[PDB]
């Protein structure tokens, strides 16, 4: 069976994700590589009206105390569902075409983001910003789809100073320049990388839970649990009077561990020119995991899906 | 070589049984070879959020009274439905690795109060019909329905509407309001659900029959697909956007492999209990995946019950 390389470009926004990605796709021909781009048309029109605007306006009104935490949370939670929808459907239709893990791939499929972006990372940051409850974050976590083999994810690294500068120059429609949110999202993605490494080094969150109080994967020693996503969830809302997590929330963390531990995570250094990033990413794809497809007709089906997606939801 | 499991999801529109109905189900769970995962009312009222059911019904009421907009109501219903479904989704996700292929009496029978689709598809679709949820949100929930594992036996209820109104009025839940429009909506959705499974199982192709919505199995107009001929979901030329069409493809895949069973609730609580046992002889069993799966399952269900059930 012909092979597939799937690569999800993810991480915080504002780093040069898109430019880098497009430059890589520009190196292929057409039958070689396809791009599933950012679904901005879904976000601005198809799913709801100006979802990014709504998110940033809501956080703003919260900060100013014009609306309550509960009011912000219902909006943020609903908004995140709309944000996540294209990633989620794409995963569900792709799933039956993906075979076991597997020399040049017949097809390279590059994604602008993975479902965890909208189900885990942005919600966890909004929780840090006080505009989402931890119960809602964990509900999203429980809904993360099963991790398909050959799930390669690229996260970004960039100094905070350079990040703040780059971000100010590429605000999206409706976006406001919230540096607290930038700090939150950078922190969440740092924790994410540590979490994957922690799990792959044999970390068991239940064993280390009691060590809690008060970045890179695919390399390095095992992180402390306090430096992983698990640390976010020792919140009073989630704790029984006897002090431990309610089991329902503990089960969500079990799901978080299962989903992340089989992912192949890489870190791209964005602190360089657009061409530099492209070639960095290219080099990085050499150590990435390919899968077989399920049928021989899977390949063109996949190209059709990607192009259809791009035409309808891409800018 | 692995032990066998029978999973049974008791679902359908709420308010059809009797309070003495569930006791027998708890009673049935009294055996060591049957566990009964109960309704997670404590999660809804306290753990996930405060009085989620009250929040839901008050919101519809205020919308009905003109005190809030359709948009205001939608964001509330959407985020509330996340809270409602969380216990089902976490449970499904931790159970998933333990379920093998299809398979005498089973080593263990697991009876759930509701399946994930109740909170991801059915109540959301009913709220869409009540004008308090966008169809895009409903299809986003649909897209997140976990893959249908082998042996997914869903029990749906049959009860004439008037008798249903009677029973429902006599056991309102905390924060609930007796809304006849919602009863009709939720009854309609579940009816369409049952039709939708038969449609799919008889080889119905929604993409093939789609045009019939504007011009031996149910007519597509009598399936859930008819709800998503919603104008929000269509391009200026009337075509369904592909993103929503893919969500319908998912809907089809999830629903087709479910095994539906109809339980007549128009009888005594003991009669209902007996009927449920009668139904089990046709339900699909599976192997589990490890020798430790069975006790792990019992533990999950008992812990769920103790923590989140009443
Ligand atoms: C994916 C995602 C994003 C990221 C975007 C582009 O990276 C959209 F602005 N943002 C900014 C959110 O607020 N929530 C999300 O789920
Ligand atoms: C499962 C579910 C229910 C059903 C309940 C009892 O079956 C809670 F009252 N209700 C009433 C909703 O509004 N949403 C849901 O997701």
């Amino acid at each position: 069976m012909p092979t597939l390389l799937r690569v999800y470009i993810d991480g915080p926004h504002g780093m040069g994700k898109t430019t880098t990605t497009q430059l890589l796709v520009a190196l292929g021909s057409r039958d070689d590589i396809v791009y599933v781009p950012e679904p901005m048309t879904y976000w601005r029109v198809l799913g709801a009206s100006e979802t990014i605007a709504n998110i940033y306006t809501t956080q703003h009104r919260l900060d100013q105390g014009e609306i309550s935490a509960g009011d912000a949370a219902v909006v943020m939670t609903s908004a995140q569902i709309t944000m996540g929808m294209p990633y989620a459907v794409t995963d569900a239709v792709l799933a039956p075409h993906i075979g076991g893990e597997a020399p040049p791939p017949a097809l390279t499929l590059i994604f602008d983001r993975h479902p965890i972006a909208a189900l885990l990372c942005y919600p966890a940051a909004r929780y840090l910003m006080g505009s989402m409850t931890p119960q809602a974050v964990l509900a999203f976590v429980a809904l993360i789809p099963p991790t398909l083999p050959g799930t390669n994810i690229v996260l970004g690294a960039l100094p905070e100073d350079r990040h703040i500068d780059r971000l100010a120059k590429r605000q999206r429609p409706g976006e406001r320049l919230d540096l607290a949110m930038l700090a939150a999202i950078r922190r969440v993605y740092g924790l994410l990388a540590n979490t994957v490494r922690y799990l792959q080094c044999g970390g068991s969150w239940r064993e280390d839970w009691g060590q809690l109080s008060g970045p890179q994967s695919n390399a390095g020693p095992r992180p402390h649990i306090g430096d992983t996503l698990f640390t976010l969830f020792r919140a009073p809302e989630l704790l029984a009077p006897n002090g431990d997590l309610y089991n329902v929330f503990a089960w969500a963390l079990d799901v978080l561990a299962k989903r992340l531990r089989s992912m192949h995570v890489f870190i791209l250094d964005y602190d360089q020119s657009p061409a530099g990033c492209r070639d960095a990413l290219l080099q990085l794809t050499s150590g990435m995991v390919q899968t077989h497809v399920t049928t021989p007709g899977s390949i063109p089906t996949i190209c059709d899906l990607a192009r259809t997606f791009a035409r309808e939801m891409g800018e």
